[PDB]
């Protein structure tokens, strides 16, 4: 279960962070990591469509070939954090598991500027019991983290070198499915 209500950045500026364009994953600390981790590689693209807030999101398993996308909308629960129901998707976004109570993710921007991000988010995932995950993003895929994020990981009273990369997965991404996904 998760277990932490994350704060959003004091002034998150959210036309910048749902512009349509695409974040990576480079680092993330899970709260209750399963006995034998899965090292997943992940990216989303963040953006508006018809006014209403979407993510599409992008899971590859760099061993297993797992791979999975999903669309969701956003609903408000205030500036930075949201609820969002998620939809299985293809590539191409075509309904794979559609939207259902209980499948959701809380998502909260902890902090944000034009290149990088942290994020808090949990899933909810039927009857899973899933706990506390957060991210460092950037907008390049790969990038070092910079001073400004690793300093807000702090700022949340988390050590950075407890968080897993994901640099070094021979990781490859599909960005331009992702950026397409947000309409769907
Ligand atoms: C490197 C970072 C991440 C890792 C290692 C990771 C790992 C995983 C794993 C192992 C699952 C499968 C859960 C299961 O069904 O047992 C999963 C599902 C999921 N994750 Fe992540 N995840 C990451 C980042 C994210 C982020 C940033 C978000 C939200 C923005 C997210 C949202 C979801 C959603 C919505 C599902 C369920 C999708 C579906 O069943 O259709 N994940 N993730
Ligand atoms: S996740």
């Amino acid at each position: 279960a998760c277990t932490k209500n994350a704060i959003a950045q004091t002034g998150f500026n959210k036309d910048k962070y749902f512009n349509g364009d695409v974040w990576y994953v480079t680092d993330y600390l899970d709260l209750e990591p399963d006995d034998v981790p899965k090292r997943y590689c992940a990216a989303l693209a963040a953006g508006t469509a018809s006014g209403k807030l979407k993510e599409a999101l992008y899971h590859y398993d760099p061993k297993t070939q797992d791979t999975f996308y999903d669309v969701s909308e956003l609903q408000v629960e205030s500036l930075g954090k949201y609820t969002a129901n998620f939809k299985k998707v293809d590539k191409n976004g075509n309904v794979k598991v559609a939207v259902t109570a209980g499948n959701y993710y809380t998502f909260t921007v902890m902090y944000a500027d034009d290149s990088s991000a942290l994020i808090h988010t949990c899933l909810h995932k039927g009857n899973k019991d899933l706990g506390d995950l957060y991210a460092v993003l950037n907008r390049n895929k790969d990038a070092a983290a910079g001073d400004k994020v690793k300093s807000a990981v702090s700022a949340a009273t988390l050590e950075f070198s407890k968080f897993i990369s994901t640099k070094e997965n021979n990781c490859a991404y599909d960005n331009d499915s992702l950026k397409s996904l947000l309409t769907k």
